[PDB]
RNA sequence: GGAUGCGAUCAUACCAGCACUAAGGCAUCGGAUCCCGUCAGAACUCCGAAGUUAAGCGUGCUUGGGCGAGAGUAGUACAAGGAUGGGUGACCUCUUGGGAAGUCCUCGUGUUGCAUUCC
């Protein structure tokens, strides 16, 4: 997987004044644990008032899909700048991890509109049942018989050793 | 709980308006021979001790002004380093670091040395 999901906690450093420090944890998702806990301090110091050189790192732990073998439906809240402003939006996912969802946005988001991985923040992640499902191309595959040809096929052999520059006669291909 | 003399800090000590104070000390106060002094014994100077706490000085009060400390403003504004970062540009992102200031809100309104002295 290229994302994972961490939960990082950490507080500001126990001083003389407080010295019992209040917790905090965040669910990041990031390429690996020091990009994560980079993430981390970057969301304490903007949103509390806390920056790594006043706080404490305590804990940091990847979390994993439950059942990697269903497919669940994802909903994504998400936080993203445009070349000018501001904007949120909601996007939806099919997949067996919520890993693949997250890949699934990123992926999206650079294509569509253009945005890279450092103009995103990720609001809100959870898994939607298919009757609450909102947007369409997530509904269209909840039919259980669904049936479609495949019409695109990719021509290819199969290990890079059958590779020819010529053959004898034109691919024939059907679906 | 007080004062006086000489101070330290130089508003938490200043300013404005009100109220009150035992003893003592300060002070107000009486006078113009002498020293001194002016238009003027008002001031300054000299000599006193009838009266008074009215003023001064001291203490307290005010949803007071100011001053001082907090909280917040705000990880905002700005800014050190990095990018074959975005954008036509103006500019703006992210990464490794630093990080303010009015309004608004809360609290406070001194501390203290040497000598003598009053309860
Ligand atoms: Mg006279
Ligand atoms: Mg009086
Ligand atoms: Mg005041």
């Amino acid at each position: 997987h290229r994302f994972h999901q961490y939960q990082v906690v950490g507080r500001a450093l126990p001083a003389p004044g407080d010295e019992q420090p209040k917790i905090y944890r965040m669910k990041l998702w990031a390429t690996n644990e020091v990009r994560a806990k980079s993430k981390f301090w970057y969301f304490l110091r903007k949103l509390k008032k806390v920056k790594k050189a006043n706080g404490q790192m305590l804990a940091i732990n990847e979390i994993f899909e439950k059942n990697p073998t269903t497919i669940k439906n994802y909903g994504i809240w998400l936080r993203y700048q445009s070349r000018t402003g501001y904007h949120n939006m909601y996007k939806e996912y099919r997949d067996t991890t919520l890993n693949g969802g997250v890949e699934q946005m990123y992926t999206e988001m650079a294509s569509r509109h253009r945005v890279r991985a450092p103009c995103i923040q990720i609001i809100k992640t959870a898994t939607v049942d298919f009757k609450l499902c909102k947007r369409d191309n997530t509904k269209q595959f909840h039919n259980s018989k669904i049936k479609f040809p495949l019409v695109y096929q990719k021509v290819r052999p199969p290990t890079r050793k059958l590779k020819t520059t010529y053959k004898a006669t034109r691919p024939n291909l059907f679906m």
